[PDB]
RNA sequence: AAAAAAA
RNA sequence: AAAAAAA
């Protein structure tokens, strides 16, 4: 199921880690995850910016 | 859920966007409208784009 | 849905459209049919496209 | 539905016209429509191959 | 319907095969087995290989 | 499944894998978790992969 | 739209 | 792994 993928983004939004999101095409966000759903991961970074997780590669605290 | 609400806040204000395709494309202009698997853009004209070929979606 | 009256209209009113492909590539045409996961495009050869390849559909 | 795919690539089949199958990287294969199903398209040039729809940016007659 | 009984016939009579991804690039080996996501392809040792990543599958 | 039973061995013996990602960047570490849609690949740093980027997981 | 950069 | 080639 969800059971790695959801823990996983809600610690890093409860926690208001910054994250690098690197997209599949290599391009490298940095933000804090806001929120997210099945589909999308809200990046906030003083602008909210939504990016569809069909186009992320991955991940990580930065 | 937060899909709808966020391109329809983008929609309702008439705030300039930015879509970034997976390809690294950015194309720019109004959202005008959305459905299930696209997107209206509105510039010049108003053009259809897929929501598989987009990477995000950002106030211009 | 937007998208399929969006098609519809331009496939009904033979609009020259442009399509553009995930790796960059400009078909141009009139959008002959559709269905759920395909359009025919009709240039000057009849060619059938997936919509998992597109990223947009632009009145040329 | 599949109205426009299954008739497309039937009619290839059954009258054994040469297709130029696009990937969606840009390469295009060459060969007759031997088969098809929900996910793969089989392509005959004297060796059967089998290509993923997933994979397939546009299908045409040669 | 098509792929399982292709992708077994290879397994079968031990025929080394390309696979070719979708950015290009050719691997090289024997088919071992496969599920509903993935190709597990043999060379000195297994891989793993998603079938979303492949192209197309051939005898080399 | 053969992809299931693949990884847990490779997450329980704590092999060293390489993931390559689609876009021709090879990932190295030890699979530290997995479900459905994702992968946590552990080296200096934990990160959440998608499947979806990844064309193969061959032990390094 | 490089019958295909073991990455 | 180019905060991103209106293609």
């Amino acid at each position: 199921g969800q059971s790695l993928q959801d823990p996983f983004l809600n610690a890093l939004r409860r926690e208001r880690v910054p994250v690098s999101i690197y997209l599949v095409n290599g391009i490298k966000l940095q933000g804090q995850i806001e929120s997210f759903d099945q589909f999308v991961i809200l990046l906030k970074n003083t602008v909210s910016q939504m990016v569809y997780k069909h186009a992320i590669s991955t991940v990580v605290p930065s």
